[PDB]
């Protein structure tokens, strides 16, 4: 074949790609390397959250555990959870027919707690000459019972003294304080159990007072006729609350003494509590990822990723390096090998191509390559770490008349889900066309200082490569690729062999 | 004329720029074409809503429309509704003086139901030995009658035996459910329709139970000096209700059946219900459109462009082709025609201008061009379909004495629309300098594409045009156009031009 | 030293950067000069909130404010207030124990009201021939009281007639109106007070009634064993409410019209009340700016910079004018003195430097660096004056018993800080990348426009600067400069000087 002058071409120097991108103006683009952006994997199953155990109530329902139903597991060595997990079905819910008031922010208060005990708040005998409720519908072990959390109190002798007590919170924290009424089905359900005209029953603190009076009425609770409706307060550190009673009080025994709370979730049961930890629970599964979004349930809580509506997000780090490059004037080369192999995150090198008489080679220029990893690096954690805020769900604990203020809470967590969705699609496909002509305008870079560094000794073919007018042997050519290159040197062999490639004639003058 | 060497000129064929976008940099920047983001064109009447007419509710409130206030248009035929029209001072609210408990909760689901069926739960005849109390406050037809869905029980022959009724939802579904309670303005009232002293009702389901007894006195709604109470409460599949009563109970006859509620929306009347669908509802009209924003109304219904506070947003797709353009080295032309005319999304081509012996022209590079379109279409599409969430109003049903909630929901949604909005605003002024810069890149690109083609046969003339040195017809010209010219067919040709040119001069020597 | 050409170089012209700032893909880059997009300075005190003044409780809580305890400041003359300062210990709270209904619902309403007056709403004398009960716990102007707003109706001459009374609201505005409850220890005392078996009280509107019997106990307010509980409503105009009494009401004396309220924040004691003037109140101080973020505090009220979890966010607005520029083809100078000194936006200026036999000398080129000024300028006025939404506080006010909504309320406030914290952050680095980058093409382009002009008279030096072919005086410089130079001019004197260079050799042939 005929001769050819000597070459150097600068560019990009990669394996074959296989995985693509999008950017905002194109689809299905072959780059080098990428990062997912998405977290897709998880346990299936609950665990610990951030070292925290949460409590699965099995067959109880939070209202059964929470006043002491005694077919529930008893919390009397709880101090913690991160979470409940609760079966909607739950066949122990209140043993005895009746009902929990603001029974929803109860529950979204319980929903995590970080510090509790339970506590007696007031001693079974201070009631004075009562004796005690028991019933069939509330057995321990086989046993007529009552909530563990209350006492019935009832008649002694056909007697019912005014009864009263009351409890100082001088816990520093604070406490929730259970009580309850019991509305007989008849009056003589009433005058057998309390004995007094008009029994009436007073509670109150320092900041507010409540009085009840019976109900009477036959009602449609299984097992019973009559009816139970069960009351709570918060009382802060330094508040005081009474009691006093003349019939119907169910009367305070213990007491939950709680701190940092509101800080769970109720997750429904099903998905099984596994022996795991994780920093971000979901109703799926526990992730455990240092990933910032995830797309595989709204409904999570923790240290979490935030949940978006999408596939995965493919976040270019690597080169386009593809064959038709060159249409836009630039070099790059096809090489299972190199050596020290390729640059880890960009996979990986701009560089050097030549070819003179001792053959030809490749070469990477770690001095350009490695500004970009450092740019790209830059990039990948600045988009990363600066997420740093809060994005669990926004969520809470609602009961089934609390509909309105549930779906209204449920959508405005899907919005702040909605502009995290569209605003990571639309970043991921901007910034991946900002890295693929940021790699573009490095290599450029490069090869506009060896444009400068050979003068007029060498021929811009706009390939990226040059044609070197002169002969340029594997020293020479290690000159150019460091930057010791002196085009002085060559000027008197160049001028000469640009002056005999000027007289060449393809048809003969 | 002197001589002058032929010429090829790379850039912008399009005809005058009527049609100006701002970018983030500029103002006023005259483009080829562009698209308008946001939706300002709509129906100005209340339309069905993706398929499901609403209900204009005309002279009645929701609440006199729901108990079935007998001058209200009965909803025994009703199946379904999108929204509600109301007018916030309709004439026939309740007919006789009373109240609606809960009644915001109430609104907000029936603001639109999928699945809706009236259902007698309890015959007349079950309640006993009773009369029906009706009024001339409750016409119906002229006739003194009731609310449709109750029934005022009153004494039969001075006696008032205790009524009792009981309702299983076995339906599958949710059930709505009303019952009231009159409260006489005197004893003696109270003793003429109900007989018994102290009468009590009983209401409970297995998980509530609410005791009602009569307060006597005096009121001041029109037309009665006494009051009723109405209640309500949606039963889920299983649930069972009981009622008794032994004086003062307006009893259940009708309920709902209903599924996929609390979906709508209450507008106010006054805009006309008009024969036509939208797939977005506002308070100023239908909207039918594929853009993604609106800055109509932020009260908006439906599958919607989100709301922004803003005015229209034109997102540039054409060519910033003005005369100025050759300050940066660019070359453009403007023709009133081109064969084939111009393409629709760009509105004007990459291509060539030419002039040699046989005279001028211009031709569309249709490669270059095409590639372009893509770019733009890919592009419009990314920001406008990966906007798929759900952008209607955050908002919710309300009364009067739910002001701070209210307040709350409407500031929610206020500040969602302050994001979109300003992420509105700003995504098109960036884009607009992305997509006019990748345009003036993508001619670069071809111009670079010729400059390698034409080598040193053509001198570069800085502004999109080369200067060819040789004489280069019709033939040649397209040889260039197709990328098929071979710069070493006129070496010899060119050389001696290129002499020639270097030793002529403008002042003599 | 060797003779050397004439010399000309076009880029930057600035003194030493000493400012930096980050970008998406570099850290620490020194500018010419940039902006600080978040506010960090407030005035550490309690201003007036846009001429409006707030209110400072004292030692008063709202209620007791608000239901006219005498040992807090008269509200007569109050016109209106932009937020209230409270003290959560507040030592004057309800002067007789008791509590306010739906505290935290009146507490919203009444955050800041812009305008308000006291009205009296029922003369004392229409309740009849009762007599006003006073007490030692509520002592004014040094004999026993009782709240200013209420009337403790009490029997004379041992009788209670039935007192009635009524408010028509023709104000054509809201009116508050207070009224409350007495509750007796005992019987004893019910039947002194008011004398009535099973006393009642009836208060109406149009639209809601509410009766309310004595409930007897005895509570543990400090200084007295019986109890009150008050109860407000917010009459629309057209209202009308009626009160009618055998026992037990404090019936309203004075209530208040307010137009365009719910509009502040209850901020709490410690930062002291200054005489000053802001436009956004924080619980920190108040915040005079223009920046449309600030770092200082999520809790704020007005018109207020966005509240985001960040350091400072300087927007780089000058040059990048650093050694390395020269790696990417660029130059720049440094320079303690120009004429007319260095422009205050983007501190300095594009423009030249030359050499020749006269000297050496700097000039700037005033148009292309007017139009950088006006892209920065464009820029800076679109991030910032299209943040023209509402960005204080999404906040209201709740009670103790209101925890849930508190918690999701302050929540929405977090995750929509979350939103504009990573968006401001991003948007800064990326920002700064681009306007860097089009100050280092904006001198790329005015660097073409010479090469250009100079064709084959100069040497491209491929680091900004030309290597002049002739003579360049300072007459031949000023032409270069202002556009008019002609190359043909010089096209005999720069061939002879190329051909000269040319036949040089370093190392002899
Ligand atoms: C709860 O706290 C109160 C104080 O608020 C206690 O009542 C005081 O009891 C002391 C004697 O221990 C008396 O000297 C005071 O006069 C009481 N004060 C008041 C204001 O009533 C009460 O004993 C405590 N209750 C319990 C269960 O410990
Ligand atoms: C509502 O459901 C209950 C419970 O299924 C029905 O009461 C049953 O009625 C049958 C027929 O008389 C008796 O044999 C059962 O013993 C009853 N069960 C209970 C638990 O009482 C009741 O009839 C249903 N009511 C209506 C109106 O359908
Ligand atoms: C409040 O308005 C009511 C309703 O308008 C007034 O009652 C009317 O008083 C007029 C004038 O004396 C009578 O002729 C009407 O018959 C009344 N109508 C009704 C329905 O009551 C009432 O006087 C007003 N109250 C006050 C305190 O101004
Ligand atoms: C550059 O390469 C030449 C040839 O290998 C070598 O002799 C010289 O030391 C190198 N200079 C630098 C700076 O590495
Ligand atoms: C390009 O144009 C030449 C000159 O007319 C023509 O003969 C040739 O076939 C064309 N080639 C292509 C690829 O269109
Ligand atoms: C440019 O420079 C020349 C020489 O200094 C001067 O005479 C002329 O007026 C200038 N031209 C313009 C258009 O400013």
């Amino acid at each position: 074949a005929d001769g050819i002058q000597d070459k150097i071409c600068i560019g990009y120097l990669s394996n074959n790609s296989t995985d693509t991108v999008d950017t905002l103006t194109e689809n299905g683009v072959p780059v080098t390397s990428s990062i997912d952006l998405v977290e897709t994997n998880h346990t299936g199953t609950y665990c610990s959250l951030n070292g925290v155990s949460p409590i699965h109530l099995g067959d109880c329902s939070f209202e059964g555990w929470i006043v002491g139903n005694p077919s529930c597991a008893s919390n009397i060595n709880i101090r913690e959870w991160s979470y409940l997990i609760e079966d909607p079905n739950a066949p122990h819910k209140l043993c005895f027919p009746g009902e929990v008031d603001n029974n929803g922010e109860l529950r979204h208060l319980f929903s995590g707690v970080n510090s509790f005990s339970r506590t007696e708040l007031i001693p079974p005998s201070k009631w004075g000459d009562i004796l005690e409720g028991t019933t069939a519908s509330c057995q321990n072990r086989g046993a007529n019972s009552f909530y563990r959390n209350l006492i019935w109190l009832v008649n002694k002798l056909n007697k019912y003294p005014v009864v009263k007590g009351e409890y100082n919170n001088t816990t520093g924290r604070d406490v929730l304080v259970l009580w309850g009424i019991h509305h007989p089905d008849t009056e003589a359900t009433a005058n057998k159990l309390y004995v007094n005209k008009n029994p009436y029953t007073l509670v109150s603190t320092k900041e507010w007072s409540r009085r009840y009076e019976l109900e009477i009425g036959t009602r449609i609770g299984d097992g019973q006729r009559s009816w139970m409706k069960i009351y709570w307060h918060l009382m802060h550190p330094g508040e005081r609350i009474t009691f006093e009673s003349s019939g119907g009080l169910l009367a305070p025994r213990y007491g939950y003494i709680i701190e940092k709370y509101g800080t769970g979730r109720i997750f429904q049961s099903g998905v099984r509590l596994a022996k795991c930890n994780t920093k971000c629970q979901t109703s799926m599964g526990g992730i455990n990822t240092n990933k910032t979004f995830q797309n595989i349930e709204r409904n999570a809580l923790g240290d979490c990723p935030k949940y978006i509506k999408s596939g995965q997000l493919k976040l270019a780090t690597g080169l386009r390096n593809v064959p038709s490059i060159v249409e836009r004037g630039l070099f790059g080369a096809i090489a299972g090998f190199i050596e020290g192999g390729w640059p880890g995150l960009i996979n990986g090198w701009y560089g050097f191509q030549h070819q003179n008489e001792q053959g030809t080679g490749i070469a990477a220029d770690k001095t350009s390559t490695q500004k970009a990893i450092n740019e790209i690096t830059t990039k990948i954690n600045n988009i990363i770490e600066k997420m740093n805020g809060n994005y669990d769900s926004i969520r809470g604990e609602f009961n089934q008349v609390e509909k309105r203020i549930n779906m209204i809470a449920d959508r405005v967590d899907d919005a702040v889900t909605d502009i995290w969705s569209y605003n990571a699609k639309l970043l991921v496909l901007i910034e991946n066309d900002r890295t693929l002509d940021l790699h573009d305008a490095n290599v450029r870079n490069l090869h506009e200082q060896i444009k400068r560094a050979l003068k007029d000794n060498a021929i811009d073919e706009g390939d990226g490569c040059f044609s070197i007018l002169h002969k340029c042997n594997d020293s020479c050519m290690e000159t150019i690729r460091n930057g010791t290159y002196n085009h002085e040197d060559y000027k008197e062999e160049s001028q000469l062999k640009r002056q005999e490639i000027e007289g060449i004639r393809l048809v003969p003058r």
